[PDB]
C-alpha cells in the first residue's frame, strides 16, 4: 500500500458529539444536462425538488468517462491530474483513511463492484445487491432486475450494529447504465413514451432513446429521495447528510457517439458533465458551497473528510462540495 494521509486526524469523536451518518450515492451514467435543476426541458427530479436542504451543483466534471476509471478516482487522494488508474488499487484512498479513524465503512453495490476501492477492507463491508440473496426488491419488473432502492432495506440493522459510531454508507447505483435504459426503471416511472428497447442504439428513434434515458433518471430521483427520507429517520440521534455524484455522463447520439468510455483526450462534454447533489439536515452545521462552484470529482475526497471532521494535509487546499 502506498499511503497519502497517515497524518489524518479526527478533530472530534462520536463519544463527545453527535455521531455522523452519511450516505454517498455513487451514481451511474447520469448527465448534468438532463437534470431539471440544470435547465433541462423535462422535470426529471420531481421528488428531490420537494425536499428542503438539497443543493444542486451545476458545474461538475468527472475524472473520466467510465466506471473503471472514474470510481477509483472519485475516492483517490491524487486528483485527476496525477491519478493513475493502473495503480489506484494499491493507493490508500479516502475510505481506507476513514476506516483507520474508526468510521464504519459500508459499501452496497447494485452496479458491478467497487472497482478496487474497497479491496483493502474486510470483505464483510462490501455487499452485492445485484442478487436477491441480498436485495429484496427485484421482482417489481418483467426482467426481475434488482432495484437500487433495495439497497436501503436493512440499513436500520447496520445502524443498530454500529450504534454511536460515525458511519459512511456508499450505495453504488445501477442508475442510468446502458445500453438497455428501458430495463433500468419500473413501470411507475415510464413517464416519457415511446421508448427505445433495442441494443443497437443508433437504430432507435432519437426521441425514444431520450425517453428511455429520462425515465431511468426518474427512478434515480426516487432512489435519492428515498435515501434522504431514510436518513431523516435517524436525524435526532445522528448528524445526517447525503452526497450524490455520477461517475460519468453519456452520449446520446451527438456526432454519432453513444454510450461512454471515450478517452479523456477527445471525450465529448456530455460524457464528463455530471450531476451532483448534496443534502444535509439543519442540525449538522455543514454548509454547501455555491451551486455554480467550478467542481470536479477531486472535490469528493475532501468533502467526505470534512463531513467527518477529518483533516489530511494532502487535500487541505482542495475545494470541496461543502465549506
Ligand atoms: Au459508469
Amino acid at each position: 500500500t502506498i499511503y497519502h494521509a497517515k497524518d489524518a486526524v479526527q478533530a472530534t469523536k462520536p463519544d463527545m458529539r453527535k455521531p455522523r451518518l452519511v450516505v454517498f450515492v455513487v451514481g451511474e451514467t447520469a448527465r448534468a444536462d438532463h437534470v431539471s435543476f440544470n435547465g433541462y426541458e423535462r422535470d426529471t427530479f420531481p421528488q428531490l425538488a420537494k425536499i428542503d436542504g438539497v443543493t444542486n451543483f451545476s458545474n461538475v466534471t468527472s475524472c473520466g468517462t467510465s466506471t473503471a476509471y472514474s470510481v477509483p478516482c472519485m475516492f483517490s487522494y491524487l486528483g485527476a491530474d496525477e491519478y493513475d488508474v493502473d495503480t489506484a488499487k494499491y493507493q490508500e484512498n479516502v475510505l481506507d483513511t476513514l476506516d483507520r479513524l474508526g468510521v464504519s465503512i459500508l459499501w452496497r453495490d447494485n452496479n458491478s463492484d467497487s472497482k478496487g476501492v474497497m479491496d483493502k477492507l474486510p470483505k464483510a463491508q462490501f455487499a452485492d445487491y445485484k442478487s436477491a440473496t441480498n436485495n429484496a426488491i427485484c421482482n417489481t419488473n418483467p426482467y426481475n432486475e434488482c432495484r437500487d432502492v433495495g439497497m436501503l432495506v436493512g440499513l436500520d440493522d447496520f445502524v443498530a450494529a454500529n450504534n454511536g459510531k460515525d458511519m459512511l454508507i456508499m450505495l453504488h447505483q445501477m442508475g442510468n447504465h446502458g445500453p438497455a435504459y428501458f430495463k433500468r426503471y419500473d413501470e411507475k416511472f415510464a413517464k416519457f413514451t415511446p421508448v427505445c428497447e433495442g441494443n443497437e442504439l443508433a437504430k432507435c428513434e432519437h426521441q425514444s432513446l431520450i425517453n428511455a434515458y429520462d425515465n431511468a433518471l426518474l427512478a434515480t430521483d426516487d432512489f435519492i429521495a428515498q435515501s434522504i427520507q431514510w436518513l431523516q429517520t435517524h436525524s435526532n440521534a445522528y448528524d445526517v447528510s447525503m452526497l450524490y455524484v455520477s461517475d460519468h455522463g453519456e452520449s446520446l447520439g451527438e456526432n454519432g457517439v453513444y454510450l461512454h468510455g471515450m478517452p479523456n483526450a477527445f471525450a465529448p462534454k456530455e460524457q464528463r458533465s455530471v450531476p451532483a447533489f448534496f443534502w444535509t439536515d439543519k442540525q449538522t452545521g455543514i454548509t454547501p458551497m455555491a451551486t455554480d462552484t467550478v467542481l470536479t470529482h477531486d472535490a469528493i475526497t475532501p468533502t467526505l473528510l470534512k463531513l467527518f471532521d477529518v483533516t489530511a494535509d494532502k487535500v487541505k487546499d482542495r475545494t470541496a462540495f461543502i465549506r
